[PDB]
C-alpha cells in the first residue's frame, strides 16, 4: 500500500522508473496543450506513483493494487514493457501541434492560451514570432532575444553564483535581510529552468521598497537583461533575465525574486518550493481532507473565519496532519 495523496509519500529525486514516467509526462503535457486538466492531472499522478516505488517496474504485474493506476496509464507501462515505445507516445512526440505548443509554451512570457492562439493563427516558428513582433508583449520579446540560453539547462554551479550576487545586493541594501533559494534546486534539482529566491526582513515591514533596490544594484554590476517589476494586488515580484558571466563569455539565466513579509514566509517557502504537483496535491489534501485552504500567504479556515499562525513549514504539516516531508522529498 502507498498513499492516495502525493503529500502523503516521499518522493525523491532520483528514482528507478524515469523512462515510464517520462511516457506518461508526454501524454500528461499533450493533455494540457488540448485544455485536457482532468487527463493531464491523471497521467501526471500516474507518473507520480511510478516516482515513488522502491525498484523498477519490470513486469505489469508490479502495477495492481497502486492507486492512479487506470486503464490508459496501465496500457502505456504494458506497450513500454511488451515492446521498448509506446505508439501513443511516438505519435504525439512526432506531431506538429505538440511540437509546436511545446516551442512556443517554453518561451519566457508565454502560456498555453498564448500558445494555442498562435498555433491557430499559423504561427510555427521562433523566427514567425519574430516577423510578427506586434503580436509580442516586451517579456515575450526578451525570452526570444535569449530563447538559446534560456533553453540550456540551469546548472547548480549557475546557482551559486547567482545566489551570491543576489545575497550581495540584498546584504548591502538592507542588513538582516534574508536571501532563501526556493524551487526545484531546494529541492535537491541539480539543473533546472530557472532559479527561483525568496526574500524577507525578521522585522515585519523592513522588507518594504527593498526589491528595487536590490534590482538597481544588479543593474548597475551589468547583471540584468531584463527586468519586469510588480507591486503586490500577490507578493511583490521581479520576473528577471541575468547576464550570467562565464569564463569568455556569458550565459542568460531566468530568475525569479519574490519579496514576502516575515510572517507569510513559511507559507511562501512551502508554495514556492514545490514541486508544482506536490503543491496541488497538498492543497487538494488541505482542501478536501482538512477543510482548509491553503496558498502561499496562509492557511484559512473558511468556516471559522481564521487563519493558522506558522513559525516554519514543519508548523504547516503538523497542523494538517500530515508527517514532515523536506524538500528533497517533494519531488512529486
Ligand atoms: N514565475 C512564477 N510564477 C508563479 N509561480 C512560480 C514561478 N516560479 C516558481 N513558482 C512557484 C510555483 C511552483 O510550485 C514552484 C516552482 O515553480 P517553477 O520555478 O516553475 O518550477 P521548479 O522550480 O519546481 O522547476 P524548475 O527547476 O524547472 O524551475 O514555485
Ligand atoms: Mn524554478
Ligand atoms: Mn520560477
Amino acid at each position: 500500500w502507498m498513499p492516495a495523496y502525493a503529500c502523503q509519500r516521499p518522493t525523491p529525486l532520483t528514482h528507478h522508473n524515469t523512462g515510464l514516467s517520462e511516457a506518461l509526462e508526454i501524454l500528461a503535457e499533450a493533455a494540457g496543450f488540448e485544455g485536457s486538466e482532468g487527463r493531464l492531472l491523471t497521467f501526471c499522478r500516474a507518473a507520480s506513483v511510478l516516482k515513488a516505488l522502491p525498484s523498477p517496474v519490470t513486469t505489469l504485474s508490479q502495477l495492481q493494487g497502486l492507486p492512479h493506476f487506470g486503464e490508459h496509464s496501465s496500457r502505456v507501462v504494458q506497450e513500454l514493457l511488451e515492446h521498448g515505445v509506446c505508439e501513443e507516445v511516438e505519435r504525439v512526440r512526432r506531431s506538429e501541434r505538440y511540437q509546436t505548443m511545446k516551442l512556443f509554451t517554453q518561451i519566457f512570457g508565454v502560456g498555453v492560451k498564448t500558445a494555442d492562439r498562435w498555433y491557430r493563427e499559423g504561427l510555427r516558428t521562433l523566427d514567425d514570432l519574430r516577423e510578427q513582433p506586434q503580436k509580442l508583449t516586451q517579456q515575450q520579446k526578451a525570452g526570444l532575444q535569449h530563447h538559446q540560453d534560456l533553453s540550456t539547462p540551469v546548472l547548480r554551479s549557475d546557482v551559486d553564483a547567482l545566489q551570491q550576487v543576489v545575497e550581495e545586493a540584498v546584504g548591502q541594501a538592507l542588513p538582516g535581510a534574508t536571501v532563501t533559494l526556493t524551487g526545484g534546486f531546494r529541492r535537491g534539482k541539480l539543473q533546472g529552468h530557472d532559479v527561483d529566491f525568496l526574500i524577507t526582513h525578521p522585522k515585519e515591514g523592513q522588507e518594504a521598497g527593498l526589491l528595487p533596490r536590490v534590482m538597481c544594484r544588479l543593474q548597475d554590476q551589468g547583471l540584468i537583461l531584463y527586468h519586469q517589476h510588480q507591486h503586490s494586488c500577490a507578493f511583490e515580484r521581479s520576473f528577471c533575465i541575468f547576464r550570467l558571466p562565464q569564463p569568455g563569455s556569458w550565459k542568460a539565466v531566468r530568475v525569479d525574486l519574490v519579496v514576502a513579509p516575515v510572517s507569510q514566509f513559511p507559507f511562501a517557502l512551502l508554495g514556492w518550493t514545490g514541486s508544482k504537483l506536490f503543491q496541488r496535491e497538498l492543497r487538494r489534501f488541505s482542501r478536501k481532507e482538512k477543510g482548509l485552504w491553503l496558498n502561499s500567504h496562509g492557511l484559512f479556515d473558511p468556516e471559522q473565519k481564521t487563519f493558522f499562525q506558522a513559525a516554519s513549514e514543519e508548523d504547516i504539516f503538523r497542523h494538517l496532519g500530515l508527517e514532515y516531508l523536506p524538500p528533497e522529498q517533494r519531488n512529486a
